[PDB]
């Protein structure tokens, strides 16, 4: 809509307290003027008919129970890309300062996020699995980071290529976590997943198979459920990312670190240079390897921490 921009202040789905940039038109509406062609957060009414209404709230106070999701969601969208324009020099997902829409209070008891092409999505969660996926920022950073890939490299959603995009969201909702500097980790979803059990989550980038996903390309998910394991053998690489960034030594195998920030420019220019739609692991290792070479030199210890990291996967 168009109005005046300002700041309401509410308090996110952890029940902490944050301003966020809202529009003033009679109403206030959590659209966020100041970050390219705007940030635009949706009330789904618990209905699966999107994106739904423009959040619109009478004195610019997001305290409500029923608000939480939305100051989340509208919050660490504009976290994010304020990450990838910051640190990467992109503007927005496309690259053009394309509105990021997300919407809330998705269906019933609905445990996942999603972006849909369009737009993010967030369910509440059923209260025991999750609780409402936007108040985990590497989950907010995850989904939009979806949006940067299929408007970028354009991984599709199956088998290996899938399982690089899903990684990729991954390890840029990671690296997002740690730029917010918000008790970041190497795991994804904490902040949202099974509120009645501490220091679980729904991925480990550290330790995938803390979870039974696989660490080790020869543990690759070959089978069809979840479109090929994209959920799944992400594993493999968020390990190899894992070891770049923090070094280590898996089935043998020494990685000397390079740090996140390295880590993040040589995969984000993997992403946006070198991989495509049918990118399998193999290319990812080829494109990781040339964007280090690209950043770095072809003799550098960042090149060398790469390739160490794959060949500990096991991605030749
Ligand atoms: N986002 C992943 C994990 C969430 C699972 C929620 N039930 C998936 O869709 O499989
Ligand atoms: C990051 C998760 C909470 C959600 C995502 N759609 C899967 O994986
Ligand atoms: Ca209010
Ligand atoms: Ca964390
Ligand atoms: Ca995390
Ligand atoms: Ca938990
Ligand atoms: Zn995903």
């Amino acid at each position: 809509i168009t109005g005046t921009s300002t700041v309401g202040v509410g308090r996110g789905v952890l029940g902490d307290q944050k301003n966020i940039n809202t529009t003033y038109s009679t109403y206030y509406y959590l659209q966020d003027n100041t970050r390219g062609n705007g940030i635009f957060t949706y009330d789904a009414k618990y209905r699966t008919t999107l994106p739904g209404s423009l959040w619109a709230d009478a004195d610019n106070q997001f305290f409500a129970s029923y608000d939480a999701p939305a100051v989340d969601a509208h919050y660490y969208a504009g976290v994010t890309y304020d990450y990838y324009k910051n640190v990467h020099n992109r503007l927005s997902y496309d690259g053009n300062n394309a509105a990021i829409r997300s919407s809330v209070h998705y269906s019933q008891g609905y445990n996942n996020a999603f972006w849909n092409g369009s737009q993010m999505v967030y369910g509440d969660g059923d209260g025991q699995t999750f609780i409402p996926l936007s108040g985990g920022i590497d989950v907010v950073a995850h989904e939009l980071t979806h949006a940067v890939t299929d408007y970028t490299a354009g991984l599709i959603y199956q088998n290996e290529s899938g399982a690089i995009n899903e990684a990729i969201s991954d390890i840029f909702g990671t690296l997002v976590e740690f730029y917010a500097n918000k008790n970041p980790d190497w795991e994804i979803g904490e902040d949202v997943y099974t509120p009645g059990i501490s220091g679980d989550s729904l991925r480990s980038m550290s330790d995938p198979a803390k979870y039974g996903d696989p660490d080790h390309y020869s543990k690759r998910y070959t089978g069809t459920q979840d479109n090929g394991g994209v959920h799944i053998n992400s594993g493999i690489i968020n390990k190899a990312a894992y070891l770049i960034s923090q070094g280590g030594t898996h089935y043998g195998v020494s990685v000397v670190g390079i740090g996140r920030d390295k880590l993040g420019k040589i995969f984000y220019r993997a992403l946006t240079q070198y991989l495509t739609p049918t990118s399998n692991f193999s290319q990812l290792r080829a494109a990781a390897v040339q964007s280090a070479t690209d950043l770095y030199g072809s003799t550098s210890q960042e090149v060398a921490s790469v390739k160490q990291a794959f060949d500990a996967v096991g991605v030749k």
